[PDB]
């Protein structure tokens, strides 16, 4: 097997994209009401396929990958941050602070117990509670530490082989009783409640009656044969604008036989209109009639907006249905209105109320482009506590930059942004990749830590991984009175679990996940930051 | 300086994606009519970042980005190869056996004239030319020639120096020259001769009237009150279907008052029967009426697709607009037609008709790891010939995975597809990040070689790589009498001048992008492996 081997480890792309092309067929695999997923399906075939040979540990493609994994949630997740928070942030920041401390406990209780050594304590840690920074902490502690050498090697040695051993049960094991047990431990379809505290918010509108133009042929002998188009669209109700006849807007043409009377609106109330004047619809060829969203300015004028009707436009909600006239003081600036009819008409009531809005399929290449450098130079920032070096991260870096970003953004909507199927693709392979990458990099080593320090290290991770979940969930559902997607996703965050997130998204569909990026992304920094510091304390404590 | 530089060459990250973030604004500038354009801006600020230090070659992230961009062409071009290359594929094949012979000439012609080195001649081809494995093969082919040491190194280490200065000029001026001087020396517009090139083949078809269905209330005193549906949709003309009163599709139940007759098949044709009948339109709340995409089986029958009508669901084509009873003998396996009208009855036509096609939404994440496992492999393969050796490589290798790819789920519909959207942004920044890696590698040699053998070398260069060009145009439009965007694509594949592709098809735009690529594809395989045997014959002779 020694050819497959070496063409495996010879070729990187191969092996990381046949791992991650497998491992989605597993994934798909359906037991019962069961679905393994994609996370589970790479990180299970992953270590298959890295049993065969040994494989480096890739840092410059799964890195670059989780880096945009983590951004496509940033801006995801970035216009309802803010709503999500001034609901439920200060109880996400009580559940942060809850499941750290009680895994703290715990690990202190286990480890004193068992007279855990120091390296595999901290090994245990990193891997449990899936913060990979923490051996390179503990590395950097046990160096200071006023050991012996040989000791101190020994340390060093023993840190990266548990923390394989356990990191395969931290990420299966965790993901599994926080995605399907948990929703069934709390009474509660994750799917369903989901849905219903995002219906709670305003995230999720209802489809609405669209408003559009159709183009009505009028007939010899109609009732609107011989007056003007302006006396049309007067005698027309809210909501049926008269667009004008032919392709000319003007107010004052008579309407004679053989005209094309496009009339603008509601379906319902077109339909009521026909009936009353027993109109032809005909499919008029005209790129005169458009549709178009303005971004309302600073000083956006109440008259022009009431009398855009009059002047032959509808305005209608960015939804798509007409809105009412009353609603048009109601309307505040950065509020995207949006005006149908003749072009001519159109684009002079738009230079009076703001700006176009730039539609979702064009890309913003330099927007992307920035981002990334940024969330890269925000992640070198770090700085040192107590001899412990900390910093924000790939992680919590990318997601910040995610974040502001697109709040920026929302706030000036005149300028292009990434298409939310991109920003999809991008959250999907970039997690599932550097599962893949990490996996493939330690297979061999779990294989062989399963024949030394096998049953007890791995049991004590599981423990580990395990319990604080459970007694944060019984203090935030029992006593706290969380709803049980908030308690999901301060625990996903907390934990710092970035395989969980793609997974947890997934089953709850697109429709709440911006509500679970945004309670786990509060969790997120400081689960980053205490698991971080967890490492060194605890080795110091023990030896 | 030496703080920004090092911390440039540190982040490898924040170097390319700021010299791809200001690379694009810089591309956006328009000097009267004309345009930088993306890959020419990132290339120009990625030389002036790359001045400020040293920055190492990175063949991780580029080489990966570009076969994700040969791979998104190859993809995009599936469908259309097999027509494109019936009508001008040995034209093709003619003509870009032509440049590369005519390069050979001139550049054999030049080179005895100054006295080049075998060196210099062997670094001035593959700079002009753009191929970059001709200084591999060289070093391979140096290597070999029994010639004293130290001229041995003296050639191995000139040709990189003289690769980076003459490859500057063969990438801007080269896509200049037959991007914009191109189109003005052959009278035609590029956007207006492609467009009209592919309306010449069954490639942009125009907006097809869509058939869909309205949901029309029957009001008191109707004639239809007192007749069956059965009764009525056969009183109904060609394009106008009765899909079921209320939300059942039975054809016995009889119109009493009240009841919604929804009514499917296009505008003008409902319109008239509106008219005819004095029908109201209501935008009725249900979910049981739906169009489906079906893709005809092996053995479809002709006795279903006409009865369907019958049945209450309306035929159509893929498009959108109703088609024809006659057409329906002449319909095909594996052609895919369009079931509009009731839930029951629309899975039951399309159970006797074949398989529900898959939606271009959803993204096939094996298809895609698949095809570029694939593609990595094939790269691998390679021979040697005549003591040189030659293989695929990504391009060629990635381009022949696309192809079958794409041709073979077009075959076969039923399986998802990776959505255009994701294809175009892949094929965008796949290429741009090679650029900037590329120009960031090599732009201190290239200020260095400035200086010595500054003028000579890159004028050679300059001759080398635009004069083919021009004679290869002269002999196809004057005596081969060629189409324009014919010979731009086949001289943009033999010159193998991969940063052309995204201009000229940007320029184009996405209507006959997939022409232009298909018109470069044949070109670009006989062009890369006639290059990569250019060198070391040229060394050869010359030494």
């Amino acid at each position: 097997m020694n050819a497959i081997g070496n063409f495996l480890v010879g070729t990187p792309v191969f092996t990381i994209f046949i791992a991650l092309a497998l491992g989605y067929l597993l994934g798909k695999l359906k037991i019962g009401s069961f679905t393994l997923g994609a996370t589970v399906g790479v990180l299970i075939v992953a270590l298959l396929i890295g049993q065969l040979g040994v494989f480096p540990r890739d840092t410059c493609l799964g890195d670059i990958f989780f880096d945009f994994f983590m951004f496509a949630i940033g801006y995801r997740v970035g216009p309802s941050f803010i709503s999500s928070m001034k609901k439920f942030g200060a109880k996400i920041v009580y559940a942060t602070l809850i499941f750290l401390v009680s895994a703290f406990i715990v690990a202190y209780a286990a480890f004193k117990m068992f007279h855990i050594g120091p390296g595999i304590a901290a090994g245990i840690i990193a891997g449990g509670l899936t913060q990979s920074a923490v051996i390179g902490s503990s590395l950097e502690t046990i160096s200071k530490l006023p050991i012996s050498d040989h000791l101190k090697t020994l340390y060093s040695n023993q840190i990266p082989i548990v923390y394989t051993l356990t990191y395969v049960f931290g990420t299966i094991g965790v993901l599994i009783f926080l995605r399907d047990i948990m929703p069934k431990l709390m009474h509660i379809d994750l799917k369903k409640q989901a849905v219903k505290t995002a219906k709670e918010l305003d995230m999720i509108p209802v489809p609405v009656i669209v408003a559009s133009t159709h183009f009505y042929t009028i007939n010899d002998g109609s009732s609107l044969i011989g007056q003007t188009l302006g006396t049309v669209n007067t005698k027309f109700a809210k909501g049926l604008v008269a667009a004008g006849l032919n392709d000319s807007a003007d107010m004052a043409s008579v309407i004679n036989a053989g005209d094309v009377l496009a009339i603008s609106g509601g379906i319902d109330e077109i339909g009521r209109a026909v009936q009353e004047f027993n109109l032809l619809e005909v499919t008029g060829k005209t790129k005169a009639y458009v549709s178009k969203q303005v971004v309302l300015k600073k000083n956006f004028s109440a008259d022009v907006l009431k009398n855009a009707q009059d002047k032959g436009v509808l305005v209608a909600t960015l939804a798509g249905d007409v809105m009412d006239p009353a609603q048009f003081s109601t309307l505040k600036p950065a509020e995207s209105v949006t005006l149908v009819g003749q072009k001519d008409a159109v684009s002079e009531v738009q230079s009076q109320l703001g700006r176009l809005r730039a539609a979702e399929n064009i890309i913003n290449y330099s927007w992307f482009a920035l981002g990334i450098a940024l969330s890269a130079a925000l992640g070198i920032v770090g700085t040192k506590v107590s001899g412990v070096p900390i910093a924000l991260g790939g992680g919590t870096a990318s997601l910040i930059v995610g974040l502001v970003q697109s709040i920026y953004r929302d706030k000036h909507a005149h300028m292009d942004t990434i298409p939310d199927s991109l920003l999809e693709f991008f959250q999907s392979i970039g997690l599932n990749l550097f599962i893949a990458t990490v996996g493939l990099s330690a297979a061999k080593t779990f294989i062989s830590a399963i024949q030394s320090m096998g049953i007890s290290v791995l049991l004590i991770g599981a423990v580990i991984s395990i319990l604080p979940h459970i007694i944060t969930f019984v203090i935030a559902y029992y006593l706290m009175k969380m709803e049980p997607i908030s308690i999901i996703g301060a625990q996903t965050g907390a934990d710092t679990l970035s395989a969980a997130l793609n997974d947890v998204s997934e089953r709850v569909g697109s429709d709440a996940s911006p509500f679970f990026a945004a309670a786990v992304a509060p969790a997120y920094a400081i689960g980053n930051i205490f698991l971080t510091l967890m490492g060194p304390i605890f080795i110091v404590l023990l030896s």
